[PDB]
């Protein structure tokens, strides 16, 4: 997250860190959202490569033991069947990971609230992006979880020629673009928490930003719109 600030200790309890084994150690690669004790929601492009993954819940500082973490392996990976690694712009950037074991819910670990199917947010709706991603274009990962206010940009404005044009589809959500704050590499797969009726719900899964950079004016971070996949998500967790 570029232009963000350190989130309070475990203040976004559904946020997870997706990591892969690098020889004899582990490295953070993407974010994700705990939606069931044994299911995590993330981006399909985070799990396209055949590596060994593990999920860390209750995480805050990636480089030190905070005494709140739970480390668990990944048993099954279910990518949306229409996902195309070579066309992220085509959408369908979403995947569900069945964990090898159910984590224990507590003060630091809780389930993320999903929106009702078909829910679209009004322009400039209040949302926050969280993640351990790059704190600057071509920079380095954040050691502690970061957060940044990132209001939405409706489809009409976001799909116009002044912003993303036709690269963005209605199955996506745009947020940010103030040229200062945004998602960045490493935040992918993470949540976009939006305030709806007094409650924070995960309306997006971080998908992509501009090739030119992370924080680019009129180039909002683009997220997979969760509300468009509710039926898919339920069908997966009901038959797996
Ligand atoms: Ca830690």
């Amino acid at each position: 997250v570029v232009g963000g600030t350190e989130a309070q200790r475990n203040s976004w309890p559904s946020q997870i860190s997706l990591q892969y084994r690098s020889g004899s150690s582990w490295a953070h690669t993407c974010g994700g959202t705990l939606i069931r004790q044994n299911w995590v929601m993330t981006a399909a492009h985070c799990v396209d490569r055949e590596l060994t993954f593990r999920v860390v819940v209750g995480e805050h500082n990636l480089n030190q033991n905070n005494g709140t973490e739970q480390y668990v392996g990944v048993q099954k990976i279910v990518v949306h069947p229409y996902w195309n690694t070579d066309d992220v712009a085509a959408g369908y950037d979403i995947a569900l990971l069945r964990l090898a074991q159910s984590v224990t819910l507590n003060s630091y670990v809780q389930l993320g609230v999903l929106p009702r199917a078909g829910t679209i947010l009004a322009n400039n709706s209040p949302c926050y992006i969280t993640g351990w991603g790059l704190t600057r274009t071509n920079g380095q990962l954040a050691q502690t979880l970061q957060q940044a206010y990132l209001p939405t940009v409706d489809y009409a404005i976001c799909s116009s020629s002044s912003y993303w044009g036709s690269t963005v589809k209605n199955s996506m959500v745009c947020a940010g673009g103030d040229g200062v704050r945004s998602g960045c590499q490493g935040d992918s797969g993470g949540p976009l928490h939006c305030l709806v009726n007094g409650q924070y719900a995960v309306h997006g899964v971080t998908s992509f930003v501009s090739r030119l950079g992370c924080n680019v004016t009129r180039k909002p971070t683009v997220f997979t719109r969760v509300s468009a996949y509710i039926s898919w998500i339920n069908n997966v967790i009901a038959s797996n």
